[PDB]
């Protein structure tokens, strides 16, 4: 019962409605955990806050997003292996333990990747329907959230904290969305596209001046200790017009930076940009 996935590193024949899942991207995990699709595996070490369930003994675990347990996986004998961009460069690693699919975010394009990330998941578990009916709710999220977006002028910065350290993520990077799909106008639509973004400090802020500044706090995820509001509301930014309209909007980094790219994270994320400009 077998179809064939064309993904970004090759293409992989896969039993559909495989019996046993190892997922290494959250976004994919909570987008199973959405359409009722069982999960065998995960790597319980980063999993997000909302995704909480998934530390349970009834799942196996099969290590951290960095570093998978590949003897587990092995132990496992999966039926489908699902990795992003983090275990990018061990595609041939998990391929020779079972079927692999990649699943990534192409940045330029968002919400297309997004889509077809979702349908790929609805063809292999045989939930098209349910996939469509939750991109159709996005779909309307999003246009109810460009009609506020565009009901302002006001300019949008968005930027990432390490601790102290500071950058910046303008159309089409990883935090993107926020420009290219909801409507918001960027202060700064030139900022180089890394994924870990132009650095800047808080010069460039003050003088780009933005209306919303919204923060991604990495080091609350990554290192276990929340440090963003300390670094970001500090006299070289305290009189920008972000801070004193109070529109530094903290974007929960457990969807923003750990996960993203599924029917929850992506939901849950366009909600915490509608209230930071309701
Ligand atoms: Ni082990
Ligand atoms: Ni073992
Ligand atoms: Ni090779
Ligand atoms: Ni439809
Ligand atoms: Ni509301």
């Amino acid at each position: 019962e077998e179809i064939t996935i064309k993904h970004e590193l090759g293409e992989t024949k896969v039993k559909k409605k495989p019996e046993k899942v190892v997922v290494f991207d959250f976004g994919v995990l909570d987008s199973l955990d959405k359409l009722g699709v069982e999960v065998t595996g995960v790597p319980k070490a980063n999993l997000p806050s909302y995704l909480e369930k998934y530390k349970d003994s009834k799942y196996e675990n099969v290590g951290g997003l960095m570093e998978p347990d590949f003897e587990k996986i092995n132990e496992i004998a999966p039926d489908l292996i699902i990795i992003s961009g983090r275990q990018a460069n061990s595609y041939e690693k998990f391929a020779e333990i079972a079927p692999t699919v990649y699943m990534g975010i192409d940045t330029k394009n968002y919400i297309d990747s997004f889509a077809n990330n979702m349908k790929t998941l609805g063809k292999i578990f045989g939930k098209e329907k349910e996939v469509e009916k939750e991109l159709e709710s996005i779909n309307k999220q999003i246009e109810a959230v460009k009609a506020k977006a565009e009901k302002t002028s006001g300019k949008a910065l968005i930027v990432l904290t390490t601790g102290g350290k500071v950058s910046a993520y303008g159309p089409g990077s990883r935090f993107g969305i926020i420009h290219d799909v909801l409507g918001i106008k960027p202060v700064d639509a030139n900022i180089e596209v890394s994924t870990h973004g132009q650095s800047i400090s808080f010069e460039y802020i003050a003088e780009k001046n933005p209306d919303y500044l919204f923060v991604v706090d990495r080091d609350a995820v990554v290192a276990g200790k929340p440090s963003a509001k300390q670094t970001i509301e500090n006299e070289l930014v305290k009189k920008t017009n972000a801070y004193k309209n109070n529109r530094i909007i903290y974007l929960n980094p457990n969807y923003w930076y750990l996960a993203g790219g599924g029917l929850i994270s992506v939901a849950e994320m366009i909600n915490e940009v509608e209230k930071g400009i309701e």
